[PDB]
RNA sequence: CUCCCCGAAAGCUAUUUAGGUAGCGCCUCGUGAAUUCAUCUCCGGGGGUAGAGCACUGUUUCGGCAAGGGGGUCAUCCCGA
């Protein structure tokens, strides 16, 4: 019960469990128990040593947790210094991808703000 | 009424005490006992004043160095320069 550095639950089903490492998803998930021959609906718990090892070489295909938060800090990074309108809205917190903000945008900028 | 000898104090402590009083200090008379007491010289002592000084406690002026702080020029998301 310990992938990728992180621990991931051992009363749940393996496609679900393995959903908890950052970078997997339940496509990704779904592939990685198909690589490895194992079913879905076992849970991790029941699961040999010599199966959760057959699981951690298949994620490591995958940029995942601390390697995929650097790329992606990264990416935002890169937008933020070229000055391009996309790093300028990364720097005001406003929406990135021309939503309206006139109204609502409150996902970017958080609760609302009194006068 | 007279003569002879010595000769103060106006301090301390306490007091419904403060211009009163009490004990002590200072005056007098008497008795007793030590080279007892004083001056000077030499010897043994503690000292924290005068003066001085500025390590300490504070205060003070000038210069040097400078953490830092602030005021600005950009930058500004974080940086920062
Ligand atoms: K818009
Ligand atoms: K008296
Ligand atoms: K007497
Ligand atoms: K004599
Ligand atoms: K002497
Ligand atoms: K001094
Ligand atoms: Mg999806
Ligand atoms: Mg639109
Ligand atoms: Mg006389
Ligand atoms: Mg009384
Ligand atoms: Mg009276
Ligand atoms: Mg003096």
């Amino acid at each position: 019960a310990r992938i990728a550095g992180i621990n991931i639950p051992d009363h749940k089903h393996a496609v679900i469990a393995l959903t908890s490492i950052y970078g997997v998803g339940k496509t990704r998930s779904k592939a990685i128990l198909a690589a490895a021959g194992i079913a879905e609906d076992v849970k991790i718990s029941e699961l040999s040593e010599g199966q959760i090892d057959t699981l951690r070489d298949e994620v490591a295909k995958f940029v995942v947790e601390g390697d995929l938060r650097r790329e992606i800090s990264m990416s935002i990074k890169r937008l933020m210094d070229l000055g391009c309108y996309r790093g300028l809205r990364h720097r005001r917190g406003l929406p990135v991808r021309g939503q309206r903000t006139k109204t609502n945008a409150r996902t970017r900028k958080g609760p609302r703000k009194p006068i």
